């Protein structure tokens, strides 16, 4: 199955989900200068419940915190978004070294990773697996990370990193304050594109801040430590999970802010 090994990475992806080659395809370059501004854009509006993650997993592909999505605890609104759309998973990606780690790229710079915050639309479809299928399903914040003073947030996230170093492996976490683990600026971009993991989808409202919140390097350096294989499997670590940007195809990308 995919990964981000040699054999089974990005560039093989098309291979076995056609809709790789898409056109509504992410991450992508952000170009400053070709962004336009556009004042129907609203805020965000953001609440999120400490009390609402639950679990933090190994998935081999990345770590997942997943929050109860059984009622609209959590939701973001405003944005580009109609209608309240629940948090359901926060996950993240990297590299190999702090130089380049996020799948976004501003004007030609990575940062070290990319935190995504995934969504779904439950003011119109019952569920997330419903919901993933359509072009107004799903909702995803990302937020850039910067190598700079350790992030006792994230502190909680790498502390549990050992329990759950093999593929599978989950542990309970909880009492997790993703709304102030956000930058001080929510001013962002977005356009409609996918997910930028198999299936590959092409149902997401992406959300991006402009604004980097800060990791350290030993902070960031503890994720490269998870394998992308299972129990009794030869070990391989996930030292590098993240997608090359793909073609614009001729969307617009929009601003909250000039
Ligand atoms: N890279 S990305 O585009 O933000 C992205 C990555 C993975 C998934 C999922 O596979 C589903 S959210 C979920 N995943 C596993 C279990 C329960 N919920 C969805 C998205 Cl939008
Ligand atoms: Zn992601």
């Amino acid at each position: 199955s995919w990964g981000y090994r040699e054999h089974n990475g990005p560039i093989h992806w098309k291979e076995f989900f056609p809709i790789a080659d898409g056109d509504q395809q992410s991450p992508i370059e952000i170009k400053t200068k070709e962004v336009k501004y556009d004042s129907s854009l609203r805020p965000l509006s953001i609440k999120y419940d400490p009390s609402s993650a639950k679990i933090i997993s190994n998935s081999g592909h990345s770590f997942n915190v997943d929050f109860d999505d059984t009622e609209n605890k959590s939701v973001l609104r405003g944005g580009p978004l109609t209608g309240s759309y629940r948090l359901r998973q926060v996950h993240l990606h990297w590299g190999s070294a702090d130089d380049h780690g996020s799948e976004h790229i501003v004007d030609g710079v990575s940062y070290a990773a990319e935190l995504h915050v995934v969504h779904w639309n439950s003011d119109k479809y019952p569920s997330f697996v419903e919901a993933a299928h359509e072009p107004d399903g799903l909702a995803v914040l990302g937020v850039f990370l910067q190598i700079g003073e350790p992030n006792s947030q994230l502190q909680k996230i790498t502390d549990t990193l050992d329990s759950i170093k093999e593929k599978g492996k989950q542990t309970r976490f909880t009492n997790f304050d993703l709304l102030s683990l956000l930058p001080p600026s929510w001013d962002y971009w977005t356009y409609p594109g996918s997910l930028t993991v198999p299936p590959l989808l092409e149902s997401v409202t992406w959300i991006v801040l402009k604004q980097p919140i800060n990791i350290s390097s030993q902070q960031l350096a503890k994720f490269r430590s998870l394998l992308c294989t299972a129990e009794g499997e030869a070990a391989a670590f996930l030292v590098s999970n993240h997608r090359p940007p793909q073609p614009l195809k001729g969307r617009k990308v929009r601003a909250s802010f000039h």
